[PDB]
């Protein structure tokens, strides 16, 4: 442990306590390692995340994350997260690049983790870009800390994941669009933050909420740019009735044959959708996996076509 002697638990107040969440000195050997360890919380009751601290090598830590689930894919003290994230689904809470906004929570919104439901441990990914092969061992210990209580919260945050999974990438086509629409039927959502991922063919990742075919943006990036979580400049609330609908844009320019949307010899187009709701209607995931309105794409706005260099 570089030398930290900060405890994993720490108490606060009588309903709160901090949780160091830090690698246990590990030591990367090529630039681009991306390294994971979990850590259970503390409590078998729910309690809430309320607020996150970077901490970060200043001279290698280029992108951690912080995921919510039941079962890390491994036991040992830490990994690597090409072996997988979670077995189960792995919920995500909290992203940071270097010099990308953190995006804080906004103030009454929690994760709800522990209980019946909720998460059991966090996951922490380290992604370490810009290495030395002079650094013999180093011995980094980045990671994250969290401000959990057990005072119920009246907002509550989740992720809205919308994925594709039937289009399919011609090779040489200069331009392909995947399209995602699932309608919504929950209580209101309102969403504040949102990441994009996608393999290296993605060129723009653009989400909406269309309500009686009026297209409002929900945001709108480049998915090889660092890929954390960009607030929303006014929370978008999202309906009973709505539509929530996406749009990634990818090329097959230089690529010899078909690519999918399922692996690293495949892509991907996620669009992480971050939320809070009022908490007793809420709840911490929701996913959609569909193309539900296909034909409404024809009326989406010009700039979800327009590129983000």
């Amino acid at each position: 442990e570089c030398l930290g002697t900060i405890g994993p638990v720490t108490p606060l107040d009588a309903s709160d306590f901090a949780l160091d969440i830090r690698m246990p000195g590990v030591t990367p050997k090529e630039s681009d390692t991306y390294f994971c360890m979990s850590m259970r919380l503390p409590v078998d009751e729910e309690a809430f995340v309320i607020d996150f601290k970077p901490r970060a090598s200043m001279d290698t830590v280029h992108h951690m994350l912080l995921f919510g689930c039941n079962m890390p894919s491994s036991t040992g003290s830490y990994w690597f997260c090409d072996e997988g994230t979670c077995t189960d689904k792995a919920n995500i809470l909290y992203a940071w690049a270097r010099n990308a906004p953190p995006t804080r929570l906004p103030k009454g919104v929690g994760f709800r983790v522990g209980g019946e439901t909720g998460s059991k441990y966090f996951v922490l990914q380290v992604h370490y870009g810009d290495i030395s092969a002079f650094r013999d061992n180093h011995k980094d210990c980045s990671g994250v800390s969290v401000h959990l209580t057990r005072v119920p919260q009246p907002l509550i945050a989740g992720m809205y994941l919308m994925m594709s999974v039937d289009t399919v990438i011609p090779p040489g086509e200069k331009v392909v669009n995947a399209d995602i629409s699932c309608q919504y039927k929950m209580y209101p959502m309102h969403v504040f933050a949102y990441r994009v991922h996608t393999h290296h063919l993605g060129k723009v990742v653009s989400g909406y909420r269309v309500r009686n075919g009026q297209w409002t943006l929900i945001g709108r990036q480049n998915p090889q740019l660092p890929q954390a979580f960009y607030p929303v400049e006014h929370p978008v609330d999202v309906t009973f009735g709505d539509i929530l609908a996406a749009r990634c844009v990818f090329t097959g320019e230089g690529r010899t044959e078909a690519t999918h949307i399922g692996t690293s010899s495949d892509e991907m187009c996620n669009l992480y959708i971050m939320y809070y709701m009022e908490a007793k209607y809420a709840l911490s995931f929701m996913t959609c996996t569909k193309n539900v309105a296909p034909d409404m794409f024809r009326t989406i706005p010009a700039e979800a076509n327009i590129p983000i260099p």
